[PDB]
């Protein structure tokens, strides 16, 4: 019924920056050729969308934010060859259109049609789909999964399987994919190797799940706080260091209980110092140290050359390195393969018209992570 | 004859820094096990073992310096295999010591029976071959090639080709191998590719060779003097871009010229600053920077983690990441086959007497290369 026309619904909106949510009745337009539009079923809450709100990441206002979702195909505008009406669907905020020079490339994965870079908050024909009350709403990494119903390019959605539990699925559209990858795909951990993730929240369990999906034999999880030491532990560290624990600095202890430094280390707090501690302590002749993530407001880290010169690999990358349409459909069938088990980074689920109380729990952090369901 | 006992030979002594070498006659103990004695026939003149005389490498005085030479082998210490008297060999400034996990480690190089990080300026065993008037003189890199006789242990001199050119080949101890390997084995540089270079003395040259090797289809040589950009031609750059002709920030150019930032870029120079121009100049998504040398005084360098997080590699390394023992006899074979002409590095070779000149020299830099000739 829908698929010829505008539909009328509900969507969370940010009118203004450092402002809560509206809930609103919005229209979403019908999709033009290759867009597709979805029904949203399980959308969760992450930091990167919570920037938005507080004006560090600038995207332009009004906007439905989102970027983490799996729901269902409604509409397919013309020329859409991937999905079809009543397809399983991941957004995926960072596109894979197949043609560009990132996309050809072996490894990159950033591709150059991305709304992150020079956030215009359109689709790719440079309009949005979104108006409330004749004012128009900006869309969101080309996602903006925070409204019942959705627009996407073609590039900008993978089909997945059928029997796919989608309140559990949508983590593989951002904070899972981001951890597993910068683990399995970037820095491309290895079978016996000696890995240690800073930060333990969400992603930093999502590393841990990854390094143990590549064989390492050691994952050292550290975090400032003591009660995160535990589901860490379940999902796979071994061993898990408090850094205010010790009188020494913490690459100190790390270097020397790893006899020399770690393999791979992984910066998921995102601070600038523990950046600069990540790196100095993975070996110093062949230690590989990957920034998962860094906040869009962030400045010059002071850092000494030195450290690469002995030999060490640093690098960072976006959702885990992972070109977005071939591999989200690949982990979620490993995910239906029973490989991992997304449960223990779903903490809480709340109603989407509950999205502000999500934010809370995000804000003073004791929640993994929050799904909002439709 | 020399064989069983003492040599007493000139050497090049510092006593002080800050202080001009002296030429010194000296005792060249004999070797004991695995120990090997090498008569010099040519050693290269390169900022490393002037860092030590100015005081910046801290290495204990009074040594003999010089890490970059290749000479005949005299006499051998007890139970060495590698080598017996009168092969041309190399001195291995950083050793392969066949042993540790850098050693065995697939891509490790700096092989931790080193003493460049940290430096007490003596064989293996502790002690000293060297003895002026009775006062003993400390050995550099456990190499001290500005002698005319030196003693090295087993895993820091390396065998090569019979009909090798010892004045030509001697490059192949330091200068052209760390550029050459920063490009082949560091950067891992690839066909088609788009290479840029930052500063082009010696070692400069040594990377667009590598990269000529590995069929970059550009390489751009960045340099502030002019006059560099034939040498630099010659061998092997497509372009030369002459910093101070733009209004602009020469990653601004590159990357414009790049069509988006190249694939490798290299500095040569050892600034910090030009440490973060050449890592934010190659591509965003997936481009590589291989930092070749970094002064031991170096201070801290500021730099946004944003430039990694798009996607960047950020890599360093000594000795062109190659495993000294096992790869110097390949080089010099290749030489010895014309696939590398060493040429053009060489601008004065001078008699060892003149080591003081040669540093003049190198010191109001007009010279790519000095050559010492015994
Ligand atoms: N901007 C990005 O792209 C990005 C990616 Se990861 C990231 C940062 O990571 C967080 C999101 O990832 P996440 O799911 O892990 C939520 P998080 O905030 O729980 O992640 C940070 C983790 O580091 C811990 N921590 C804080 N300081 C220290 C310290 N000095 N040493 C060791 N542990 C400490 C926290 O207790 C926490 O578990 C964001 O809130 C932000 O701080 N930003
Ligand atoms: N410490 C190390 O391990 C190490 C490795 Se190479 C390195 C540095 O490299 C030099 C040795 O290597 P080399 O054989 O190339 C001798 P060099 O001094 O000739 O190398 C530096 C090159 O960079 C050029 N240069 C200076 N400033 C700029 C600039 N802002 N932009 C572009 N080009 C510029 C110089 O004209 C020169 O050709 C040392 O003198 C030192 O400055 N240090
Ligand atoms: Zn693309
Ligand atoms: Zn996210
Ligand atoms: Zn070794
Ligand atoms: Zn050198």
């Amino acid at each position: 019924s829908t698929a010829g026309k505008v539909i009328k619904c509900k969507a969370a909106v940010l009118w203004e920056e450092k402002k809560p949510f509206s809930i609103e009745e919005v229209e979403v337009a019908p999709p033009k050729a290759h867009e597709v539009r979805i029904k949203m079923v399980a959308t969760g809450i992450c930091r990167s969308d919570d920037h938005v709100v507080s004006g560090t990441l600038v995207t332009p206002l009004p906007v439905i934010a989102g970027h983490e979702a799996a729901g269902i195909v409604e509409s397919i505008g013309e020329g859409v060859t991937t999905v079809r009406p009543g397809d399983k669907v991941i957004p995926l905020f960072t596109p894979q259109c197949g043609k560009c020079r990132v996309c050809k490339h072996p490894e990159g994965n950033f591709c150059l049609k991305n709304d992150l870079s020079m956030p215009r908050g359109t689709m790719q024909d440079g309009t949005s789909r979104f108006t409330c009350r004749g004012k128009p709403i900006h869309h969101f990494l080309g996602t903006s999964t925070f409204s019942q119903y959705t627009v996407v390019d073609e590039i900008s959605v993978a089909k997945i399987d059928a029997a796919s539990p989608l309140e559990k699925v949508c983590l593989i559209g951002c904070g899972f994919s981001t951890g597993y990858g910068s683990a399995v795909k970037v820095a491309k951990v290895t079978q016996g190797s000696t890995c240690a993730v800073f930060g333990l929240g969400g992603v930093g369990l999502s590393v841990i799940m990854g390094c143990k999906a590549a064989g390492a034999a050691r994952i050292i999880g550290v975090d400032i706080n003591k009660d995160k030491f535990a589901k860490a532990k379940e999902v796979g560290a071994t061993e898990c260091v408090n850094p205010q624990d010790y009188k020494k600095p913490i690459q100190e202890v790390l270097t020397e209980m790893s006899n020399g430094g770690v393999d791979f280390s992984f910066e998921v707090i995102g601070r600038l110092d523990t950046m600069v501690t990540a790196l100095s302590c993975c070996q110093e002749a062949y230690g590989v140290s990957v920034i998962v993530g860094v906040p869009p407001d962030s400045q010059n880290l002071s850092m000494n050359p030195m450290l690469l010169l002995s030999g060490r690999t640093w690098k960072g990358a976006i959702f885990g390195g992972f070109k977005s349409k071939d591999s989200v459909p690949k982990l979620v069938a490993d995910f239906m393969a029973k490989k991992f088990a997304l449960d223990p980074l779903i903490t809480h689920v709340l109603p989407f018209e509950k999205i502000n109380e999500g934010f809370d729990l995000l804000r003073s952090g004791e929640s993994i992570r929050t799904i909002l369901t439709f």
